[PDB]
RNA sequence: AAUUGAAGAGUUUGAUCAUGGCUCAGAUUGAACGCUGGCGGCAGGCCUAACACAUGCAAGUCGAACGGUAACAGGAAGAAG
């Protein structure tokens, strides 16, 4: 049973001949509580109907994150624009700790207990994306080994 | 057995993305102030002028070193009815 939760929204103009008209976005992630996680953005002219637009997108660009136990096995890092993240196992209990607009992204993801911060600016728009692609470029003992010998 | 450790937001531009400053959520105090006020255990109490200081008390003991007896406590002696 997949999982949802807003992240944020605010408005935005264009401001043509008539005058200002507006129109709202949304963004969320979605998860099932063992890994495969994506996300989604839209707009629309009216919040009730942005947040389903961009839920009903956020349906595509599925991924597929190893996961062992219940936290992550190894650092990695990230980058995307100008934001930049870290993240440690911490193995059992401590529960998660991180900031604002990146412990939605890593709850989803179904492990239970990890630790992480974010450097340098942080607006939520380009903070996402960073952790998508660092459990990307993630590998657990199986692959290496699958290169290399045993 | 003796080192399990990393939370962010607000803020300009009609709206955007950055770089940049400012401020706020914590823990502390040899602490002062405002209001309020039950009990017991511990600990602590001139940073400011090394400014000038009334009055009491904070360094004596040995007669088993010595010449001695100005204040007792007893002791022979003499004057007491």
């Amino acid at each position: 049973e997949l999982q949802e939760k807003l992240i944020a929204v605010n408005r935005v103009s264009k401001t043509v001949k008539g005058g200002r008209i507006f129109s709202f976005t949304a963004l969320t992630v979605v998860g099932d509580g063992n890994g495969r996680v994506g996300f989604g953005y839209g707009k629309a002219r009216e919040v009730p109907a942005a947040i389903q637009k961009a839920m009903e997108k956020a349906r595509r660009n599925m991924i597929n994150v190893a996961l062992n136990n219940g936290t992550l096995q190894h650092p990695v890092k990230g980058v995307h624009t100008g934001s930049r993240v870290f993240m440690q196992p911490a193995s059992e209990g401590t529960g998660i700790i991180a900031g604002g607009a990146m412990r939605a992204v890593l709850e989803v993801a179904g492990v239970h207990n990890v630790l992480a911060k974010a450097y340098g600016s942080t607006n939520p728009i380009n903070v996402v994306r960073a952790t998508i692609d660092g459990l990307e470029n993630m590998n657990s003992p199986e692959m290496v080994a699958a290169k290399r010998g045993k």
